[PDB]
């Protein structure tokens, strides 16, 4: 018996979210679906024009973290918050959920991460952000009793933006599998993969990357090539595990020569699709490590991310192990 | 022409929202459906064991200012924030909306008010606030020249709490008479109506306050009796014009000996209760300054909050000028 099933690290991140139409989008040169970083000068800019807004607590890793404590399983996580309101809410946002958080913050400036979210009238999200106190997360910031205690430890493609959290990944990567755990990944964003595309593949490739999660656009921006059938003969070559999402389409999970496709449930309304993948990522892992098959890993994502697309903000405000019980997954 | 419909004045507020169970209310001996008022510690301790939250500006006034705006009112608003992100949040939405807000914050501590409310399976409401900053809005906060310019002021029985927000509303009353305005004000809570009883039937019957809002139980408490007939005979003279609502029941329209019955409008669920009031008290005000009947003023009240409760938070998070033109109340 161990302590966690799930550590995952990556940007500790509020989340300020608006409707917005797609003029909106053009106008203020934002790329549609995509993680668009900027500087407080830009943050500034875009608040100004943003509409009435509220406030969750994000972080595609700090989401994935609650979404397994939500499942029921033991999570930790690690990111970087500033000693300011913002941090303060992502503090008891996250340990309210019942994740495992410890990461000391260096004081009150650069403040704590922001994403300001534009959800359009499809329900597609267009993030931009503010790294604030990210930057700061370093070796120093990890807790390796817990790396070491971790089944799965579990990081963003999106760390790789700031200057110093790749070097606590890799000090991560060395403890895990020195301990017999397992690494786990998330390509992000397709632009995040356009930037880190050869330092990603090295990380599989090296092996220090054990089970990667990828959604189809991620895939083929990894191999820079428009065959998705390439896209998924490649990333299972280059992982032990990779679990590819398509959206509607639902999900493939591959392992060597093994696919495990997996249906997307079918929604009512797409309300906003922010937190989609990394709640997929929250029931692929709590399936994982509770020691299911790969498609119930699989099923237990679709369901985790069908019910946070039906609603504002990225992490659920119900209950996902009684979802999972009422849908047999349990 | 004058430059705005609606003027609020009220405490500016942010809130935490979560869902709990009931048991957690008894736990914490929290009074369901009521603001209870705490102080820092209680809030340091209440928000320790809240779950997961969202945060949302709020603050009863400010909620009315946004919903006058959103239906394509003029609208400005007087409170007092921190010099903070909290204090940031608040001022970003509440001139996102369109309302002129220009109150200074006069430092960083006490910090920026907030409510935690905590929302039962049912819908109800449990709010538990810290009023921070609000303790210093007084006779300096008031920019008389829009007190001046505003068809209506409208404010918080709320502001009785504090200690120096009476010398404000006292200075706004004088000033919104001496240019021929009107004065409204919602009793707010009917604990708050059992703490100022005296002070309120005064504001009302020295004429201070023209147009009063209040709900059923904030009727009955004022006159302290359990005869709802009593509670609107009563109420009828001791104001001009009296709006009674009575939440599935609709609400009740008094002017002197004429009384008119709107009912409220049908819904899919009551998903939070928070804002019903303050969103009554908007489309009311709304049709009242565009020159519409009574009648028509307690129907656009009625649209409003029942918008409101349909959703989470306390400000429409959708226009509810489109939704005017869709009930065909224009
Ligand atoms: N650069 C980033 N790194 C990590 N998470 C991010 C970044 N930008 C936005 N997010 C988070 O992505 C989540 C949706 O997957 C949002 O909750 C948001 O907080
Ligand atoms: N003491 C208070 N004064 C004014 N508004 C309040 C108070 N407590 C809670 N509120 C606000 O009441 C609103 C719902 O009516 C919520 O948005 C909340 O912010
Ligand atoms: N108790 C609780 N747990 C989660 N995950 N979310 C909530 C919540 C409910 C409504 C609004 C915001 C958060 N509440
Ligand atoms: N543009 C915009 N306007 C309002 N009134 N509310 C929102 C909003 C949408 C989603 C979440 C929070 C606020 N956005
Ligand atoms: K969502
Ligand atoms: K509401």
């Amino acid at each position: 018996m161990t302590r966690f099933d799930v550590l995952t690290v990556g940007n500790a991140i509020v989340d300020i979210i608006s409707r917005c139409n797609d003029q909106f989008l053009i106008d203020n040169q934002i790329t549609k679906a995509a993680m668009n970083l900027i500087d407080a000068e830009r943050a500034e800019l875009l608040y100004s024009r943003m509409g009435p807004a509220l406030e969750a607590s994000g972080g595609s890793a700090g989401n994935t973290a609650a979404g397994v404590a939500n499942l029921g399983g033991k999570a930790a996580y690690f990111g970087n918050v500033a000693a300011d309101q913002l941090g303060d809410i992502f503090t008891h946002d996250i340990r309210a959920q019942g994740v495992h958080y410890q990461t000391k913050p260096k004081g009150a400036f650069p403040p704590t991460a922001r994403s300001m979210i534009f959800v359009t009238e499809d329900g597609e999200r267009s993030m931009n952000t503010y790294l604030g106190a990210c930057v700061e997360l370093g070796p120093e910031d990890v807790e390796a009793d817990v790396v070491a205690d971790a089944k799965v430890t579990y990081f963003e493609g999106y760390l790789w933006d700031p200057p110093r959290a790749k070097e606590a990944i890799l000090d991560c990567a060395r403890i895990a599998h020195q301990h017999g755990r397992e690494m786990s990944m998330t390509l992000s964003d397709s632009f995040c993969v356009d930037r880190y595309r050869g330092e990603f593949l090295d990380l599989m490739r090296s092996g220090k990357v054990d089970i990667v999660f990828a959604n189809r656009q991620e895939a083929l921006s990894l191999y820079q090539t428009d065959d998705f059938e390439e896209a998924l003969n490649r990333i299972a070559a280059d992982c032990k595990i990779a679990a590819v999402t398509m959206s509607e389409n639902g999900a493939v999970i591959l392992k060597g020569r093994e696919r495990y496709y997996v249906n997307a449930i079918r929604i009512r309304e797409v309300v906003d699709t922010t937190g989609a993948g990394d709640l997929f990522a929250s029931g692929f892992l709590y399936g994982y490590t509770q020691g299911r098959s790969l498609e119930d890993c699989g099923k237990l994502g679709c369901l985790a991310a069908g019910i946070v697309i039906q609603q504002i903000g990225p992490r659920p405000m119900t209950s996902l192990s009684e979802a999972a019980k009422q849908a047999g997954l349990i």
